């Protein structure tokens, strides 16, 4: 429990997330990594765009 | 240095899809591929044979 808890759920969400292409996954991660102040953002936005990409 | 590695989100998936894994399990591979993804081959092999050791029986 060394991590900031928000900052270890957005790295496991987003790589958990079914509907994210793998451009935008690498894209989550490097925003997490540029400032991981912005997890919560991040994880979010993550979430957001897995539901607008789930298929039909 | 702060550049993301892709390999982390190939063997990150590869892990955290490993089914027989406990939710404990997947998230330290990750923090440790996260850490330091050039230990995917290593972390990948460590994580299924924990998976076919708790397989079903």
């Amino acid at each position: 429990n060394k991590f900031n808890k928000e900052f270890q759920n957005a790295i496991y969400e987003i790589l958990h997330l079914p509907n994210l292409n793998e451009e935008q996954r690498n894209a989550f991660f490097q925003s997490l990594k540029d400032d991981p102040s912005q997890s919560a953002n991040l994880l979010a936005e993550a979430k957001k765009l897995n539901d607008a990409q789930a298929p039909k």
